[PDB]
Parts: structure tokens; C-alpha cells; sequence
């Protein structure tokens, strides 16, 4: 057990402390996918974690690994987790802009105000998760085309989605509410309002909308599954499938604003027993 191999057990550790969904799916991958996988998923973990001047570090250790690859860093900010994805950039091309992409994003949502229109809400979307997404391509892809980082960024755009439609109580708490006011306009709905009184029909509807948003792009990823190296593909299809049944348990909960809900790993077993049939 190397120096290295420390670096990557932490950020697996990292991966399996906050993502439960991802990490059962990405933990399937070949050993060497697999590291790639955790170490950007650990920067990308940091970066969102940042909340100011860790971030600032962060971003300097990335620009740092970019410019010079194969030089030995004094990082500024989580060695284990830039030494792993030096590591990982020394053997695969990493997409660079797209996490500088994400810094930006995680920049402005100090200044929070909600999305006036579902465009600037699509928009976050990219910036959170479709940017993910581009970063992941080239490990999970024998072959990058444009094809390939469209739907990697749609995967990841949807898989946000999601997220929002699954935490939407929870996020009211912290004071933010990621519905547009355009679309909480038109639907007649008032989040504080549900939060303190219940579900009712102009809420189901309007989170409807988004959830067939979130189905469609899932099923368009689907189809397009080939882009990825034949090894992937059912794991990212289990990843996919795993989070989207997320949107049945919302329902099952009666769209609750008061509890995270989850897909418990008996589930995801039963979702990797279907994939795994059908290959
Ligand atoms: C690198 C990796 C797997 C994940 C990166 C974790 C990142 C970027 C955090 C900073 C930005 C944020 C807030 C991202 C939100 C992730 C929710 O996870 P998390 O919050 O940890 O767990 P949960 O909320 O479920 O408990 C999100 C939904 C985007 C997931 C998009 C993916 C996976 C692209 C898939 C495309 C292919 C597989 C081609
Ligand atoms: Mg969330
Ligand atoms: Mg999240």
C-alpha cells in the first residue's frame, strides 16, 4: 500500500461519506476508472464544500496541475485529493475549463437570488453538475466526440435536476429555492406556503413539470449509452437508474417537504440485478 494508494483511499472515503448512489455504481468500475473517478469526484466534493479564501487555493492547485502536469506541487489546499488528481491528469485528459466552470458557479451562488426563468435554472444545472459530467467524459469514454460530452452533460444536468426535486424541503430551510419565479407564478404556488401547510395540486403539478423534464433527459441518455466504453455503460446506467428512482420515492412520500428520502441499498441491488440481466 503506496503513498498514492492513500490518496485514493481518501477520496473514496470521501465519495462514500457523501454520495451513497454514486459510489455504489462508480465503486463497480475497473481499479483504474475507479480512481479516476474518486479523486475528481473528491475535488468536485471540496469545491462545493469551500464555504472565500479555500476556494481561491483550490483553484490554484488546479490551474497549477494544468500548467505543469509533471511537477511536484507545495498544494495550498487538500494534498491527498490534488495529489490524486495530478495523478490522474498525467494519464488522461481532464477537461480544466469545466472545473474552473464549477469554481465560478460555486463563486456566485454567494449572491443567491432566485432564477427568474427555468433558463437560468437550466443554466445552474450546467454550471453544478453538467460540468461533472464533461470532467468524467474522457474516464468513462474510449472515444471523446462532441456526442460524448453532450450526453455526459445532460446525464449530469438531469442527475441535478433530481437532486433539486428530492431536497426540496430542505433547501427552503436554508433559504433557497431553486423553482423559477416564472414557474411558481404560472402554477400559482408559493413555496413557504407548502412548506408550512402541506402538499396540494398546484405543487404536485408544477414539481411534475420538472420531474418529466428529468425523465425525458434520462431516457435521451439511455439511447445514447454507446458513447461510453462498454465496461460503463452499465454502470452508468445503474447510477442513472439508481437516482431516478429517487423521483418514484419522492411520490411515495407524498412529495414530502419535511424528509430527505433515499433508495435503500436492497434497491440498488435489485437495479444492478436488472442492468446486470440485461448485459
Ligand atoms: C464526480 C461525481 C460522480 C460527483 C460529483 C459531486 C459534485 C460535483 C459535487 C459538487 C456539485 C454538486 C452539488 C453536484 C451534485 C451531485 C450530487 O452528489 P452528492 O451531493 O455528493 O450526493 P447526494 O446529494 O446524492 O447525497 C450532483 C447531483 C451532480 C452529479 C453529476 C454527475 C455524477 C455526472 C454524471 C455523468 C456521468 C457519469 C457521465
Ligand atoms: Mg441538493
Ligand atoms: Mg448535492
Amino acid at each position: 500500500m503506496t503513498m498514492m494508494d492513500m490518496n485514493f483511499k481518501y477520496c473514496h472515503k470521501i465519495m462514500k461519506k457523501h454520495s451513497k448512489s454514486f459510489s455504489y455504481a462508480f465503486d463497480l468500475l475497473p481499479e483504474d476508472q475507479r480512481k479516476a473517478v474518486w479523486a475528481i469526484y473528491a475535488v468536485c466534493r471540496k469545491i462545493d464544500d469551500s464555504i472565500i479564501q479555500f476556494l481561491n487555493q483550490i483553484k490554484e492547485d488546479i490551474q497549477s496541475i494544468e500548467k505543469y502536469p509533471y511537477e511536484y506541487h507545495h498544494f495550498q489546499s487538500d494534498r491527498r485529493i490534488m495529489m490524486a488528481l495530478q495523478h490522474v491528469a498525467q494519464h488522461k485528459n481532464i477537461a480544466f475549463q469545466s472545473f474552473y466552470n464549477l469554481i465560478d458557479t460555486v463563486y456566485k451562488d454567494q449572491h443567491f437570488t432566485m432564477f427568474e426563468t427555468d433558463a437560468e435554472l437550466f443554466g445552474a444545472c450546467y454550471g453544478v453538475a453538467g460540468t461533472v459530467g464533461e470532467v468524467l467524459t474522457p474516464i468513462l469514454s474510449d472515444h471523446e466526440t462532441h456526442q460524448t460530452y453532450d450526453v455526459a452533460r445532460r446525464l449530469g444536468e438531469s442527475l441535478q435536476l433530481i437532486n433539486i426535486l428530492r431536497d426540496v424541503g430542505e433547501d427552503f430551510e436554508n433559504e433557497r429555492i431553486y423553482f423559477s419565479k416564472q414557474r411558481l407564478k404560472q402554477y400559482e404556488v408559493d413555496i413557504a406556503e407548502v412548506y408550512q401547510n402541506g402538499v396540494n395540486n398546484h405543487y404536485i403539478d408544477l414539481w411534475e413539470y420538472y420531474a418529466a423534464i428529468a425523465e425525458k433527459d434520462f431516457r435521451d441518455v439511455m439511447d445514447q449509452i454507446k458513447v461510453f466504453s462498454i465496461e460503463a455503460q452499465p454502470i452508468i446506467e445503474l447510477a442513472a437508474r439508481i437516482y431516478i428512482e429517487i423521483l418514484d420515492e419522492v411520490r411515495q412520500a407524498n412529495y414530502t417537504l419535511h424528509e430527505r428520502v433515499f433508495v435503500e441499498k436492497r434497491k440498488k441491488a435489485k437495479l444492478f440485478h436488472e442492468i446486470n440481466s440485461k448485459y
